[PDB]
DNA sequence: GGGGGAAGGATTCA
DNA sequence: CACGGAATCCTTCCCCC
């Protein structure tokens, strides 16, 4: 198996900056403005003449501000960046019939009977790039191995507008050598438990009890490691098909009013269901973040699908029974609708 | 004991 | 001060043969 995957350079940023070469040059900051106050809200991300500072995707609006307050912030404009990517998509499927679109910018193409040899498949990347680049003016970076990982991992290594291929020789070295929260899929919190164990390379989780891993991580995720320790990990390049939608928004302030929070419910129905266009749902979830930014929510599938007219009325019993279940005022509410028919 | 879901949350990544 | 969107996995609770 041969893989190339594709990730776009600091995309959203870098989209604005094609619609408006003016921005070139200087730092770009596209921002979620959760409209509770001024500049309320936090990065989706930035251009690297940004990052270089320090700002980046995840931090709060004001602390970018403090930052670069000459810097150019632009709100996030979802399904502009979404229809160039559909484009890109589209032009990465001249390559290859076996696709798997990850994300909004990221794709696994398995060219494996399209090409042999890593000489060959790199060479498919740089085609692919400088196709990408001509036709949208996007440069992206590529990662090339002999699965998803690796290819990822790869590319990772490669960003910016890079490309690298990692083959079966440096996949071994990097077993030993690779931090393993460098490894996708382990974050944080994961990171940790590893460590407490003493995991800090891929290699390590092949001379521990399996059950001991099991217990710390989970039978899934201790799988995954030593899949990859023994360069057994295969996973194929397939669709991906949408399994939920829903929208969720951040109130004008904190409540527990029922009727204060209702309206922002609805509009959350409303809009979840313009999403859904064809796809009927049979479960539905309120999610609800309350005022210290925790998470709660609660749902209910039925043996067919929900009329909106049916979301309203059952979403509204669900933030009762959410209200009636968590003392705490609510800060953010919305909805997701899943299990399609 | 275990097959088969469903509900709420944990964790990760974009 | 702390956004939106979304997938997979885990524990727990059920119903039943
Ligand atoms: N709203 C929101 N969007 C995000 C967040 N992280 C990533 N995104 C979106 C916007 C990013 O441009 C896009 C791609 O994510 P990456 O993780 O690939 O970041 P980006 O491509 O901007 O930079 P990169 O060159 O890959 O390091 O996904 C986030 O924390 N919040
Ligand atoms: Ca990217
Ligand atoms: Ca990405
Ligand atoms: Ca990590």
């Amino acid at each position: 198996m041969i893989v190339l995957f594709v990730d776009f350079d600091y995309f959203y940023a870098q989209v604005e900056e094609v619609l408006n070469p003016s921005l070139k040059g200087k730092p770009v900051v596209v921002c979620v403005f959760s409209g509770r106050f001024e500049d309320s809200g936090a990065v989706a991300t930035a251009n690297y003449e940004a990052r270089k500072f320090g700002v980046k995707a995840g931090i709060p609006i004001v602390e970018a501000k403090k930052i670069l307050p000459n810097a150019v912030y632009l709100p996030m404009r979802k399904e502009v960046y979404q229809q160039v990517s559909s484009r890109i998509m589209n032009l990465l499927r001249e390559y290859s019939e076996k696709i798997e679109i990850a994300s909004i910018d990221e794709a696994y193409l398995d060219i494996s009977d399209k090409v042999r040899d890593y000489r060959e498949a790199y060479n498919l990347g740089l085609e692919i790039k400088n196709k990408i680049l001509e036709k949208e003016k996007i440069t992206v970076t590529v990662g090339i191995s002999k699965n998803k990982v690796f290819a990822k991992i790869a590319a990772d290594m490669a960003k910016p507008n890079g490309i690298k291929v990692i083959d079966d020789e440096e996949v071994k070295r990097l077993i030993r050598e690779l931090d393993i929260a460098d490894v996708p899929g382990i974050g944080n919190i994961t990171a940790e438990k590893l460590k407490k164990l003493g995991i800090n390379k891929l290699v390590d989780t092949l001379s521990i009890e399996f059950d001991k891993l099991k217990g710390m991580i989970g039978e899934a995720k201790a799988k995954y490691l030593i899949s990859l320790a023994r360069d057994e990990y295969n996973e194929p390049i397939r669709t991906r098909v949408r399994k939920s939608i829903g929208r969720i928004v951040t109130m004008k302030r904190n409540s527990r009013n029922l009727e204060e929070i209702k309206p922002y419910l609805f509009r959350a129905i409303e809009e979840s269901y313009y999403k859904l266009d064809k796809r009927i749902p049979k479960a539905i979830h309120v999610v609800a973040v309350t005022e210290d930014l925790d998470i709660v929510s609660r749902g209910r599938t039925f043996p067919h699908g929900i009329s909106k007219e049916t979301a309203y009325s059952e979403s509204v019993k669900l933030l009762q029974k959410i209200l009636e279940e968590d003392e705490r005022k609510i800060r953010e509410i919305g909805v997701r609708f899943s299990k399609f028919i």
